[PDB]
């Protein structure tokens, strides 16, 4: 509800929008976040401990604070509860996701979208100027980067899918693509009744965490290609899977669930699923991230529902969570 | 007011934030406003018309009808109020702004800011790979972008800052350093009894754009460096003129107004000026990208204060438009 001119100044703000982000990523590099544990401090103070230059620094902050990530009083800079995982010393530490989600290969391939809006479609090579395993290649810690960027990403949210998920309290849960273990590991620790299987590509798997000594004798771990077969479960989970993948190979994979499926069994999709509408959730600028880097797409729940069709599944239900992720439970129908 | 789980959760989202931006950037690029005129259209048909892929377009406008600047419903997206600057039939078309903002230079520089923090200051060069002037020199369509960037900017705020700026119905204005004239020119059409006096680099005033018909016999230009001297009037004005300058020069520049400043003159200064406090306000973005840029700051009204006291003015007060600009108001001392 604004006149054209004002409609121009809007947009100029808008236009800006990146800068918090750029903000953040260089807070978390210098990692000021673990000097403010003590309590609030001054950005000459912040400067000597970064260490960078006051004044700069200083405006830096100012951002963040408009953001609830820093805030500001009698000169002084706190981190409040918000900013808190920015600590070194958390559980999980928000660094390496930041660094990792606003890297220069994400930062640069949202950059050229418009150049990603080609009638053909492009692929990521086209626009970035390489090819992304070049990328990776080229330097060593930035793969580095993406590997515990992407590890404590997912940590971060287990705890939360495990108590939100529909879990039998016996039986056995097939981790479809499982990573490293992790969400299984924390699945098994919330239902100790439960078994657990991991399938993943060999050189995953042979980096699996799930040897801990209180889930010993609940657990046990397969090379594997969920585009071929997967193992028989009680319970089968696909998280941050079939975003990866297109239409087809998703029944594909699916329909390799339900194939060794049972009667009561029931498949997990476990996605940043979208809502419908036009209010904010972050299933949605993740899409972006993943139409920018012209690999993958996150699905409605109306989006879903002819994949499970296709498989032999019924989609039940999806079940929201207090994070960006759901649950698309599919059953045999 | 969150655990240290939903803090990494919450940051994961922050640093996801310049894909509105990003966003913004290809729908301006592309140009699917000017398709909205006539009404709701469908993915399909703004793609045919774009012309661009349905599936992709369709997931870059979902992101910005969270900003409110399209909206979806029954399948169909509406250019909104917000939106609206995006059509090229605007006395003022956003586009340009927007291209500018989001530019490769500001989208590079912000993204190197935590080399910027260095505790010597380094200087432009030293981030980007190269000189200011040879990014330019290598792309005469981007120096293009900004010029017309630039005069869009500025030309959306004029007849706001010139209803909200406290003229006299009589006298002198000199626009020191008032680019190609545009705001001079809105000042003297909303102030009919006004003469002015615009002054600026002379490849500068060689372009102005002052000579209308309706404002004849009321303007002239002057070829000069505001930081030598500048001409005498009853109102002196610095319209985006502080903020690119250091401390001392400020001070050079505000002392050669009061120099050839009348009794009752005044000088305005007009700027963004950052509120204290950690509420959102344009001018700490636009401050941040003057720190990743490595050339200018954006100033407080305590921080303008002492420029003025030092050039024999004091800062009567500070005055708020319905703009990111202000007007600090200096007058004899
Ligand atoms: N053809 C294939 N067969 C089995 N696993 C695959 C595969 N292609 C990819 N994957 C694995 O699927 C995973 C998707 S990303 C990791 C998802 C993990 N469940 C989590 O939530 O964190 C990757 O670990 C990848 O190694
Ligand atoms: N030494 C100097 N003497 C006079 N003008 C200068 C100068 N250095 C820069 N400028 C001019 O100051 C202007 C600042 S940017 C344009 C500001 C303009 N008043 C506006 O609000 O849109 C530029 O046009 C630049 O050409």
């Amino acid at each position: 509800d604004m006149d054209r001119l004002q409609s121009a100044l809007a947009l100029y703000e808008e236009a800006m929008g990146y800068t918090y982000a750029a903000a953040l990523r260089a807070a978390a590099a210098v990692g000021v976040a673990d000097h403010l544990v003590d309590g609030p401090r001054t950005p000459a103070e912040l400067a000597a401990a970064t260490g960078t230059d006051a004044d700069a620094l200083r405006r830096v902050l100012r951002l963040l604070a408009v953001r609830d990530v820093v805030r500001e009083s009698d000169g002084r800079f706190a981190l409040t509860d918000k900013g808190a995982a920015l600590r070194s010393d958390s559980p999980v530490p928000a660094r390496a996701g930041i660094l990792m989600f606003t890297d220069t290969m994400f930062w640069t391939m949202s950059h050229r979208v418009a150049s990603a809006l080609g009638p053909e479609r492009p692929a990521f090579a086209d626009i970035f100027g390489s090819s992304l395993d070049a990328y990776f290649d080229g330097d060593a810690e930035v793969e580095a980067l993406y590997y515990e960027g992407m590890e404590t990403v997912s940590a971060a949210e287990h705890l939360i899918l495990a108590r939100a998920g529909d879990f039998p309290a016996t039986g056995t849960v097939a981790d479809v693509g499982g990573g490293r273990g992790g969400f299984l590991l924390t699945v098994l620790r919330e239902h100790p009744g439960l078994q657990g299987v991991l399938l993943d590509r060999a050189e995953v798997v042979a980096r699996h965490r799930l040897d801990a000594p209180d889930v010993a004798g609940r657990w046990k771990v397969v090379e594997g290609d969920f585009l071929r077969e997967v193992p028989h479960a009680d319970v089968h989970v696909l998280k941050r899977i079939l975003h990866n993948w297109g239409d087809e190979d998703s029944v594909r994979i699916l329909t390799n669930c339900r194939r060794v499926m049972p009667a009561h069994g029931r498949v997990l999709v476990i996605d940043a699923v979208v809502p419908e509408g036009n209010d904010a959730h972050q299933s949605k600028e993740m899409d972006f991230m993943m139409l920018a880097a012209r690999t993958g797409q996150e699905r409605t729940a109306a989006e879903l529902e002819p994949l499970f069709t296709a498989a032999g599944l019924r989609l039940d239900r999806v079940v929201g969570t207090s994070s960006v992720m759901s649950i698309a439970v599919g059953v045999p129908a």
